[PDB]
């Protein structure tokens, strides 16, 4: 929704007291001067060249065309008052033949026309003078026009939202149109199915695609058609329940509709990736809300935001007795500190060090604000494992918590789905009526128009219901502007992974009316991904909470790590977090007990095993694999697993699809110990372990000569990621020499030399690596 009707045409001000409307330009301008000398009717009135004015409905005086009460003459400059006053011009009709000037220091008199309050004018466009010129100047012959008459880069400081929607919109706008062409190369031609039967009986599709990094996600929507000549073309949605992972190189959608799927044939399906304009379109226009809605966050958190000095603020608050929520873990002093500050001022950043315990930190404070009884307290983060982690903590304080998702996402379990907003729904037995109705749907997909009419009208129903009443609501950052969401008002935000974000992303939950917003996650950590070559160089790929810092907000670090051995957290902690990671676990508390593995220096567990075999590219696709470092990869896992781990307590990280995949068939194929312990091996790039740990990690680096890389290989951030997964023992896997082609991996491989913990030979026998760096 627009500004309204009477909205000052320069700056936007819209308070019905304090407009004017020109009755030649039939445009609405506003009593304040802004950035300028004097008011903006006035300024108008001159450049125009105009005279004629009426006032508002809702104003001081009513509707009513400004004129001589003597003679009927509507010229501004010339009208004035006589004191139980009357208006009159000053020459003759003031002249006592037959005094106050209208305007009055280039503007209305205060008590006709209102002049509106610094706060609405710190909040306006900042038009210049100089710029009322040159639009003045155009609406001579464009009535039309606007202020917008290689894209602009990232500021630090914004003169306004509506400068801010002017450099981040065209941002958002690169990126939509990139991923729409990205989405639509993506067709593969001749394509073989295997069908199947889901136990909630939907249609079930399962293809093989060539390996490719880029990525496909659980609930993304595939169009299937049927191109083959053994039947007739047929085209179906579906939404993917599996990407290629430890039961093999199949992607799984499931049809919304069931009726018509061609079972019967299986060669010649066609696979379009359907790109959606959604989230984009949620960006833009949480966009034009921030710049156009003056209630969608406090004064406060606009200027805080747009880089403006603004006087410190205390939130009036009754501090929790206890800060460790029921349910949760006591928290320890860093943590109690970050709680307690966070509850007591409008905006702030937490950053969230590897193992420091920011899941339990921030549902804790989510706990603290949800009592203060606000209404549903808003939580989001950019990822859904990242919400689903956040939804799983604050659950265990015991509030209710609804996590809200997407309609493509409602085939999609997790730990969390009982969650979910429509299986809450489902379980609604004060609702029978609608729970008839959705038996009836699960047939078919579908309904009458009769009946989807009724079914509709209820289930918004039974969604204001469990939306209004909830303590909490979690949804992803894009997913808070959903249409069941809007309507409602959000006063308290916190968005973890907030990192994780580009801005227009962050803002989407932000301008549902934020008063208190709370900012978690690690600029250390995952950043945002922008596909887009020259939007990213524009800056998108800043989050808010970095560009918040670099402005010289200082975030509440949280200061002491549970999860890491102290050797494995030393290198992570001196590199990203200048050293100050305390270690909560001793070198005792973080040795495996009756764990019979030798490591090369018996009191490191970790080290880099070095191989110098060959890359190759995929046989099908575009992704890199290494035989040879495979190879290595399951004689590691064997022993670490003969040694006494379980399956689940070893992640292997590796950034490639081609070695990924590889490296399931060959564990399947070659592994000596049972097949399924190795299919609970997790084998996966780095997004996959974020907010998660194990007691052992393997990275395996995969490329043997110099390269530009992907994930871990050249993002420093998602290397830290890469290295503070585990609790117990970490092994890298790799070549040395292709590596060192990096600041980082170069410091990292010195550092390991140094500790004696660069290795070759057999895993029997290991000895220190002769090579240099
Ligand atoms: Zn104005
Ligand atoms: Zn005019
Ligand atoms: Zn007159």
């Amino acid at each position: 929704k627009d500004l309204p009707i009477h909205a000052c045409s320069y700056c936007g001000i819209h308070d019905p007291a304090c407009v004017v409307y020109c009755n030649t330009s039939k445009k609405w301008f506003c009593n304040g001067r802004g950035n300028t000398s004097g008011s903006h009717i006035v300024n108008h009135l001159v450049r125009a060249k105009c005279k004629e004015v009426t006032l508002h409905k809702d104003g001081p005086l009513g509707e009513t065309v400004l004129e001589c009460y003597n003679c009927g003459c509507r010229n501004v400059f010339l009208l004035g008052f006589i004191p139980v006053v009357v208006l009159l011009c000053r020459q003759p009709c003031a002249s006592q033949s037959s005094w106050q000037p209208l305007i009055q220091d280039r503007c209305f008199l205060s008590w006709l026309v209102k002049i509106p309050s610094e706060q609405e004018q710190l909040r306006a466009r900042q038009i210049t003078a100089q710029q009322i010129n040159k639009l003045e100047e155009l609406w001579k012959e464009n009535p039309s026009a606007t202020l917008e008459d290689e894209p602009q880069h990232v500021l630090l400081r914004y003169e306004d939202a509506y400068q801010y929607q002017n450099i981040f919109g065209p941002l958002v706008k690169l990126e939509a149109d990139y991923d729409k062409k990205l989405k639509e190369s993506q067709t593969q031609d001749n394509i073989t199915v295997r069908w199947d039967l889901g136990l909630n009986k939907k249609r079930i599709a399962y293809f093989t695609l060539p390996k490719t990094d880029s990525r496909l996600m659980q609930g993304d929507e595939i169009c299937l058609r049927y191109k083959g000549d053994l039947a007739p073309l047929w085209k179906g949605i579906g939404h993917v329940i599996k990407v290629p992972d430890n039961y093999g190189d199949e992607i799984a959608i499931e049809l919304r509709s069931s009726v018509g799927a061609p079972v019967e044939v299986t060669h010649n399906f066609q696979v379009d990736f359907v790109w959606k304009s959604t989230s984009f379109d949620r960006m833009q226009s949480a966009l034009k809300t921030f710049a156009v809605d003056e209630t969608s966050v406090s004064g406060y958190i606009y200027h805080k935001l747009l880089g403006h000095e603004v006087e410190d603020v205390i939130i009036k608050c009754q501090l929790p007795k206890r800060f460790t929520a029921q349910g949760l873990p006591d928290l320890n002093h860093s943590q109690v500190y970050a709680v307690k500050t966070v509850l007591q001022r409008p905006l702030s950043l937490i950053q969230g060090p590897p193992g420091t315990g920011k899941t339990v930190t921030s549902a804790t404070i989510v706990y603290h604000l949800a009592r203060q009884g606000n209404g549903p307290v808003l939580v989001c983060a950019p990822s859904n494992i990242a919400v689903d982690q956040l939804t799983e903590k604050i659950h265990q304080t015991g509030l209710k918590v609804v996590r809200l998702c997407a309609k493509s996402r409602e085939a999609i379990d997790s730990p969390v789905s009982f969650l979910a907003l429509h299986n809450q729904i489902r379980n609604m037995d004060s609702m029978p009526e609608l729970q008839k109705l959705q038996q009836l749907k699960d047939e078919t997909g579908e309904l009458s128009s009769a009946d989807e009419k009724r079914y509709r009208a209820l289930k918004r129903t039974a969604e204001r219901e469990l939306l209004m009443n909830a303590d909490v609501i979690c949804c992803t950052c894009v997913g808070a502007g959903d249409p069941r969401l809007a309507k409602m008002q959000f006063r308290s935000i916190l968005i973890d992974e907030s990192t994780q974000a580009t801005e227009p992303e962050c803002m989407v939950p932000v301008v549902l009316g934020a008063k208190q917003l709370i900012l978690v996650g690690d600029h250390c950590q995952l950043g945002p991904v922008v596909m887009c070559k020259k939007a990213a160089k524009a800056g998108l790929s800043q989050s808010l909470f970095e560009r918040l810092v670099v402005l010289g907000i200082r975030p509440i670090r949280l200061q002491v790590q549970y999860r890491m051995h102290p050797a494995l957290s030393a290198f992570p902690s001196n590199i990203f977090y200048e050293g100050s990671l305390q270690n909560g676990v001793t070198a005792a508390d973080r040795v495996k007990k009756g764990f019979d593995f030798q490591w090369p220096q018996p009191d490191k567990p970790m080290f880099f095993y070095v191989t110098q075999g060959q890359e190759e590219i995929a046989s099908s696709g575009t992704s890199y694999l290494n035989r040879t470092e495979a190879a290595n990869v399951e004689k590691i896992t064997t022993k670490l697993l003969k040694a006494g781990a379980k399956p689940d307590q070893i992640g292997i990280i590796t950034p490639y699809e081609g070695q990924r995949s590889y490296l399931v068939q060959y564990m399947q194929f070659s592994g000596s110990l049972h097949t399924k312990l190795y299919q609970e091996v997790e084998i996966a790039s780095v997004d996959a372990f974020q907010g998660r740990e194990k007691d052992f990690i393997i990275l395996s680096c995969v490329r043997a000569n110099e390269h530009q890389g992907i994930g871990f290989l050249n993002d420093p951030r998602r290397l830290n990621v890469a290295l503070t997964r585990a609790r117990y023992g970490v092994i890298i896997v790799g070549n040395p020499k292709a590596l060192s082609k990096q600041p980082l991996w170069n410091h990292l491989l010195n550092y390991y030399k140094e500790q004696k913990v660069l290795v070759e030979g057999p895993l029997n026998n290991l000895r220190e690596s002769l090579m240099q760096f």
